[PDB]
């Protein structure tokens, strides 16, 4: 268990593996995959009381979520899915599930040495994205 404070910061994407495959497995099209593949977002994580905010800022598109751990929320994803999301803290890992149309995907954010490591799973595809502090 890392606590929410190990996460707070401004993080820049430095590596990504299998992200096009992850988007493809979700059904995303060529145009959105084209914007996402070489994007290098900044992820800005902040807290105030029970509310955590995660901003994902990129040249071609910005998105943001705010949530309370364990409380489901509606989310419009970068690829325009309308999902129901729940985020919890398990062993220091922020575990997000998105549910829509009988499907689910998991985004797990963990602190590992100097890295914010983001594991994105859809079916048999596993993508790993690594951020470092700006
Ligand atoms: O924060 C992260 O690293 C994570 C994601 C992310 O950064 N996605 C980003 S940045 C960005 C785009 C997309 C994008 N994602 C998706 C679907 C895969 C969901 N389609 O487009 C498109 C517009 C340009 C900027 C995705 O989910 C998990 C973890």
């Amino acid at each position: 268990s890392h606590m929410c404070d190990a996460f707070v910061g401004t993080w820049k994407l430095v590596s990504s593996e299998n992200f096009d495959d992850y988007m493809k497995e979700l059904g995303v099209g060529f145009a959105t995959r084209k914007m996402g593949g070489m994007a290098k977002p900044n992820c800005i994580i902040s807290v105030n009381g029970d509310v955590i905010t995660i901003k994902t800022e990129s040249t071609l598109k910005n998105t943001e979520i705010s949530f309370i751990l364990g409380q489901e929320f509606d989310e419009v994803t970068a690829d325009d899915r309308k999902v129901k999301s729940t985020i919890t803290l398990d062993g220091g890992v922020l575990v997000q599930v998105q549910k829509w149309d009988g499907k689910s995907t998991t985004i797990k954010r963990k602190r590992e040495d100097d890295k914010l490591v983001v594991e994105c799973v859809m079916k048999g595809v596993t993508c790993t994205r690594v951020y470092e502090r700006a």
